[PDB]
């Protein structure tokens, strides 16, 4: 694939994070029908191509910019967002599924605790979170 | 200590899967919040971020009621399916889609920085780019066709 076609390690390298986005409401705010729906901060359309549309901080990597990344492919910056800081970028999908399955996908080891019995119930469900060998982990998982 | 560290959990069986996340939301369930069904799992128990979460799962591989951890999410208890669930497969409950998004789909990464723009990019720009000759045999695997 694209990843072993060149020795991308001759180009400058940068650390980021990385997420995915779409040109969906859950990211922007803005449904279909709006005037400025799936238009990225550049003025150019969102797009997952050859060349994808990327969000980035414009002080890290202005407009126009040229990045190859690694399970995503080429991308061309050209959108922005208030959370898109510093050494950050936001990968553009077309759906929140693809942004689930594409770049959420993860494969990984679980350990398995307890073989089911095939029912739970939330008297249950409440009895494991009130195990007090382990509040004190607790507020980690916790939102409230 | 994290919780990851916290136990000898390779003292338990260990079982590689592919995960993502989930909500409770239409873009997941495909119900909208007024439906009396909403947030309510498979197993008949509402969905839960918590110390023991709620997590998604084929039943033919883990039962309902099974104990898992899930390093980077927490304690799992295997309450909720799903029709693209199957084999070695688990769907993590998150409240909002930006949790799945940042909590669970960011990724630290290097990328390479292949040209550094002026400020401006135009469509017809990218559009030269995606018909770069020599990387056509590349587009099928990025373009959906
Ligand atoms: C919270 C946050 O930073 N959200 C970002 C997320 O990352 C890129 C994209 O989605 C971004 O949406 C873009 O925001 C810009 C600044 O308000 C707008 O000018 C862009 O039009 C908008 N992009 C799209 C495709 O709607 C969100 O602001
Ligand atoms: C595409 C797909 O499989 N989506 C799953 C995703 O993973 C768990 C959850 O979201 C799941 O939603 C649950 O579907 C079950 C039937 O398959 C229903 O019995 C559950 O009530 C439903 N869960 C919720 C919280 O609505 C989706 O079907």
């Amino acid at each position: 694939p694209l990843e072993e076609a060149f020795d991308w390690d001759e180009y400058p390298v940068q650390r980021v994070t990385a997420t995915g986005y779409t040109a969906g409401a859950e990211s922007t705010g803005k449904n279909p029908g709006d005037p400025l729906y799936g238009l990225t901060y550049s003025g150019v359309k969102v797009k997952r191509d050859l060349y994808s549309t990327v969000a980035a901080d414009p002080s890290v990597f202005p407009i126009g910019t040229i990045l190859f990344i690694p399970n995503y492919g080429l991308g061309v910056v050209a959108d922005t967002g208030s959370a898109i800081k510093g050494n950050r970028l936001d990968l553009y999908f077309e759906t929140v599924k693809d942004v689930y399955n594409e770049w959420g996908k993860k494969t990984l080891d679980v350990y398995v605790i307890k073989k089911g019995t095939g029912k739970i119930t939330e008297d249950e469900l409440e009895k494991l979170n009130e195990t007090k060998s382990l509040q004190v982990f607790r507020n980690q998982y916790k939102t409230v």
